């Protein structure tokens, strides 16, 4: 069926080779997609040294802004096209893709072309031995040509999350969406061509990782930075393939996050909180929690409630009323989920609900769906406990006391998010500040300011975007020095 | 004489020394203690815990009182730092009791003060309910900050990484230049006298690769690798915190280019390329190995540094109007002497220097070489590409303003550039196109503590000074509220 | 033609009327409705119910598109709004189409863009119990603002104000000046197209004393008076809200200098002082109206620009060429022809215009006057020091640069000034030493928004621009939690 | 004992002279010399040339370290400062020696620290020629600041307007309230001391009307007024300086609220509200004289309150235990016991206090009162609208959140206010809602310095603290660079 090519240097392109787009809700193939190669990346790369010297590089920081601005406009005059592919490749909930997914994509775009026109650096006056004096000042400058390689669980808003930023600074970019979610990256490339972007400015290529397009991306000398969302693992690696060349890095790795229930928390609503962090998206998001601390004094009221909660969601299609969790990514993901569903039993879990696959009688059980699932039972040095699944599961635990449950929560090689329900004032605060992750939220969940720093500790990445951070990592902070 | 590590409160030996050499003479001067991997994890692991005693508990205020503290305990004991730096590398007394060693003093006091202003950021947010949410962010300590520094301003370089550190609430694990080691060692006790808890600072000693350097690199323990050196180490020391994914902020090589244009104050530009080239016998990381003269002043130009290198006076550090010491070893001496043959070789002219003076007294078994000039090479020559870090410049013409940008812009590394002109236009449009982190105009070695500082390219990755240093040693964390 | 005042969402009539005069042809434009006390009393309380209302339930970013939809809605009638600012000011079209609109419009999106990217400040503090507290603040509206704006940019300088009023949240209740209520009226009209909400903008025409202006700064239910005027008109203002110490931001009167160096481009000089001079007719606050120029160079600018002057083409907002049309009014002409008459008998040399032209034609009837230069008056004459608005510059030779420097500040004005030179040194060393709000080097009349605008000494009190307004049109609270 | 005047480096005094009476005994403590308008006069001019003078040519970090050199001065005499405050007020020792003495150090440390990292801004921008341009800010000395202070927090107040205007590079003409005139004149022998050069620092003392006061704020010569007093000074004051178009900076009167709601840790909120009503007996800006309790919890809150209000030790500044002094003055007696009769006649009932003790000792010579506490009036009361600044508090029930928020704004004052829970999500909300400059959460009186701080309504106007302090005691210019 749909094919989907590469944009390199203004010109949608194919490749030698070729691999599938397949729906996960059905099995079934949706698109062909160029894989490409050295050789394409490094047309890429260049195309984008080159559009720097470019009539994108004469703009003014208000002609760039309206010009992204453009950018936005385009993929909202093409809404629901958009939302398709998106839902498409990954089998998400259209109601997900129509109020996050998508919505925020376009933000992305906006804000970060409203900072680009807002923004402004610094000034340092200085005195010097003869009396005469000194000026200091800073300035931004495009960083060069930015690598992004993104993930599969929130395909355009995490890719738009680099590409905003990285042409609102106006650098040109080489970009490489994850294999498994292809389509809306695509069409952004087309959103871009209508709107008049130069070519060379952004460059979309289609691959995998190991000996394809992405480690050939993190491998060129013509890149500035490297910028990554992805698991922790491959992390280390493009750090390493960098290295050589002292490139700029900002990465957004795993995680295995905690939300934690205190006595006086609102029960109804921490329930329904852990419910929506644990199996959104099928609780393929990295800020989804996995691990979950409740104290003693309404463990098991809060167990039960959550189990309910849990029985009634529907698991379905992406467009099916009242659909709650569509299916896995892939039928790969799925055994890599499975299997932790044993390691779980294994471990000597108490399996509360879930831990299997739905029968559907129709076209789903071709497609790679699981059942939601909650554990207990399990001590804080299990792997089910320890290691991100990256599934529709958490495991709960009871604990006592406050200082010892921000000690569990805190031990961990990862420290992405948390979540902490409490109606306590002062409890809200002391707790928060002492929980070793980039992210807290207090009762509630997922909620992003595109102003605010994001990033992890740990294992969980290095560095932070979002406002000021991502116009500074995305630009060359250059100091003058004038002696008066 | 015996320098020892500093671990958890206590000044250590261990198995094996190796010897410190005065550069002025060749003689030895101390021995220093290596610190093993076991040290190496020691002090780590003290770090660690120092997190969670008294050190952890300070306000902001009393850190940064202890800090200055700090300062005040190397300022009561000025000469012997002095001393400590001059001994290590035979920089000239002046520029020790000048530039050195008040700087360092000068890097907590002004940290500290960062760290008592410093606040964080407040943002509101609408939700769907209409009650709304409040992010806001805050600053805590990163961990334990393995500090990894060079020998170019031993002290100077080393507090650059420490206090701002210790000023957002870190513990230190720091491994000195096993080429300058006395400074940090006295800044070891300086710590000790002002009662700085144990296992807040730690001070190991030893080389890089299979020692105290590779090991702290290698600390899972640790949460950040601050480093200062060549741009293949930093590379090096890249692929070993990966697996970690540590916090990571280098300051690496260059090959800085000075630029002086047909409208620059002539004299001004002489002694500014005089002092660029030549300060601290040209070994540190800002100095100009370059240099573009426009052609209807290269031949003045030329002419007049010649006679100003010439009347360079290289000698004793407490030598009377000594302007240059010796290189910092012997090693060193036969780098830069390999480099001063690959000229002549590739084709240079000499306009002087080129060799070691003679002094006929123990100089001679010292690590001295003259202060060089070269004309006559091309861009693509190893000498005017390749970082020497010597008493050296090569001078060609050039004719147009955007032919030098592009010459001075072609380069792997991108450290600093500096430009001569009296025009207005001319010096903040020239500036802004020159790619590295930091441009002089009409002067040279000007360093605000309040700005940000770092390179581009190999030069490096990141940045330091003011708020820079203020994130980078501090986990910043969002907190969201939902109201 | 009748201009209406906007009152609660309603166009409304008034018992009053006054005369809109067309300066160009003396002829009758429109008829305007005067607020009385009972009028601009509604307008002030349906501003404060508005903040009751659907208005202060909007998030910032449902607030920024609703006045990104107002520039929209003035993009969408650009040439009408071209017309009104002509018509009541006799402005050549050209710098209608190109600044007075276009500047108007970005104000609205400037502002609403700075109010989607603010935020504000978290302070962390330590407490004897060791437990802390939180300390944030929060922008909120102010509440009511009166805006009172004067007639030389009347679009412009309206929407300055009315544009982050709104962006902080704020309800208006606004005032133009009788002599320009034009384009103020048809902004009412584009408001409520827009679908602003009744309350939120509020547009009262009238005069000052006896009239809607002093009526609207005695109101007590107004949180603010932002005001931009004559000097005496705002020591009025001030004393006015004194009793209910009501927030105030001024921007008054100017003497402003324009300085030209010996190493000056000099025929950009030239031509730079020719629009700083005479730019709308010299009625702007920022025109130069003295000129201070190098003794070497003194003659030859005075030829040059003598020549320029007049080159310039006085006539109809749309003839062919036209650089200046008439003054605002007859009422301002009777007071800059007696300037003209006090120069001569201060003793000024009159190197060109000093009359007003002959057009044998209707424009006879209007109120033009010719572009002047003045030369050989003293430092303390009345036509150096005060304020004339017109189109008009002394200009008077010096030898010294600290001399001049002092020549400039000697003044109880500190707007703006304007110099040039293109020595590098010499643009930053003399520039901070002028005490203005803003200096232009090398050009002048270049505003960005972002930046902070303001006077000293009589010229006025308070910054706004960029985060200054954002930080004047709002409330700063801060909560301070106890943890 | 005498006070004298401080001007252009000599301590001199008047024609005139008045008595500062111990509020403890009513015994004389000094006669204070009433400066005159020649004298005030004498001491602008000294400070507009001291910007001229030496003090002028401080480099930021010369002059912060002579800042803290002040600080040290007063740390070296810290017991001296006690005694100076006790003297004037009667406060507590405990309370001088924990509080106001520290804290008066500690604004001087803080401007002095705030003005070493301080920096502005730089704007890039286009131009039609494609060159582009430069906008830069700098921060300048605003020029000579006029203080006027209250007898409140004498010191406290004092320095937390004098240590910015220095920290900032201005001068000082500096008039204490004549009530509490001792720690300031003891301030200028510590300025003196510290060689802080002659008319940096001007001391005045004398009255307001038609003394120093008004003097210093008629004075053409000075740049700003700062001024911290009753909310009809500030309207006087505005008035005063309004044709000069002076910049200023006004922190007025109040009639601050708590609020207890019914999940507060009610023992915590107890403790609380006595604090906030009776510390310094009362006599602090920021006390609260209303309170607003849930009604569920009203009774068993007054009778907790009446407890720890009895057991307050009112007496002697060294008597061991005592909470609370005497009263600044006997004519401020007379006022607070008006009020207590005028709430009487108003219809409160009087749960404790409502006179004055009786000590059978020189303490009946004295100015003391008693802790008062109200109930049973309405929100028209002129008692519980009217600032008192006494030792007393009203107690009023309510039931709704909304309601306690309307009530508590319904005020022509908006300073502070202190609210109680235990809830998260009602903390945040009902904060947000109140209108004053400060609002505190389970606790009172925390200040940091980096805050703004400032009222609204007749409260103040403008900001103060951290960066707003350092953008009013400055010039902000901007510099535009053509390129
Ligand atoms: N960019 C800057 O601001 C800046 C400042 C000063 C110096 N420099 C640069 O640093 C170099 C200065 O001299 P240098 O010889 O001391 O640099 P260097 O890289 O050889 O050594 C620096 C430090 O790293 C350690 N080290 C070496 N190899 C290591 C390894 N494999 N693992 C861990 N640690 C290791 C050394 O022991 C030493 O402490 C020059 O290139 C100079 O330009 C840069
Ligand atoms: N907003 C704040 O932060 C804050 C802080 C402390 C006190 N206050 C307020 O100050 C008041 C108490 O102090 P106060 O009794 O000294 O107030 P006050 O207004 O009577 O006197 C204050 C100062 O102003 C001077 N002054 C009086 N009339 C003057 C005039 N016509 N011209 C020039 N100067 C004049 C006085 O001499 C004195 O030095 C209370 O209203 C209190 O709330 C406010």
């Amino acid at each position: 069926p749909s094919q989907l090519l590469n944009y390199i240097d203004g010109n949608f392109v194919t490749s030698a080779s070729s691999f599938a787009n397949i729906n996960p809700v059905n099995g079934k193939l949706i698109s062909d997609v160029f894989e490409a190669d050295a050789k394409q990346v490094n047309e890429a790369v260049v195309a984008a040294q080159n559009a720097l010297k470019g009539p994108w590089g004469k703009l003014s920081v208000q002609d760039r802004a309206a010009l992204i601005h453009k950018i936005a406009d385009g993929i909202q005059a093409r809404f629901e096209e958009f939302v398709a592919a998106e839902v498409a490749d990954t089998g998400r909930p259209v109601h997900q893709a129509r109020t996050l997914d998508i919505p925020r994509a376009i933000a992305n775009f906006r804000t970060f072309a409203d900072l680009a026109k807002t923004s402004h650096t610094d000034l340092f006056e200085m005195s010097t031995s003869d009396g005469s004096g000194a000026l200091n000042y800073t300035v931004r400058k495009p960083l060069g040509v930015i690598g992004v390689i993104s993930p599969w669980d929130l395909p355009l808003l995490l890719f738009t999350w680099k590409v905003a930023p990285a042409l609102a600074c106006g650098n040109t970019v080489v970009a490489k969406p994850s294999e498994e979610s292809p389509s809306s990256a695509t069409l952004l490339a087309e959103v871009m061509h209508d709107a008049g972007v130069p070519p060379g400015v952004f460059n979309l290529i289609h691959g995998f990782g190991k000996d394809s397009a992405g480690e050939f991306l993190t491998q060129h000398p013509g890149i500035s930075a490297l910028t990554f969302t992805g698991e922790s693992k491959t992390g280390s690696t493009i750090m390493k393939a960098v290295a050589d060349g002292v490139k700029e890095v900002s990465f957004e790795l795993g995680g295995k996050n905690a939300a934690v229930v205190f006595a006086d928390a609102d029960l109804d609503a921490a329930i329904e909180g852990v419910l929506r962090s644990s199996f959104t998206n099928s609780g393929q998001v990295c800020l989804c929690s996995e691990r979950v601390y409740v104290h003693r004094s309404i463990f098991d009221e809060f167990v039960s409630g959550l189990k309910v909660e849990a029985e009634r969601l529907v698991v379905g299609y992406p467009d099916q009323d009242g659909v709650n969790m569509g299916p896995l990514i892939s039928h790969g993901h799925r055994d890599k989920v499975l299997s932790y569903y044993r390691l779980a039993v294994d471990e000597g879990a108490t399996v509360v609900t879930g831990g299997g696959v739905p029968k559907f009688n129709d076209e789903r059980d071709q497609g790679a769906y699981v059942q939601p699932t909650i554990w207990t039972g399990l001590s804080d040095k299990a792997r089910c406990v320890t290691e991100e699944i990256f599934g529709p599961v958490c495991h709960i635990s009871p604990f006592d006391d406050e200082d010892e449950v921000i000690n569990r929560v805190n031990d961990s090689n990862y420290g992405l998010a948390c979540a902490i329900w409490t109606t306590n004032l002062s409890r809200a605060h002391r707790v928060s500040r002492q929980i070793h992750v980039g992210l807290v939220w207090v009762n509630t969940w997922y909620l992003r300011d595109l102003r605010t720093p994001f990033g992890g500790v740990k294992l969980s990445g290095l560095g932070r975007e979002g406002g000021r951070f991502s116009m500074d990592f995305y630009s060359d902070i250059a100091n003058i020095c004038i002696k008066i």
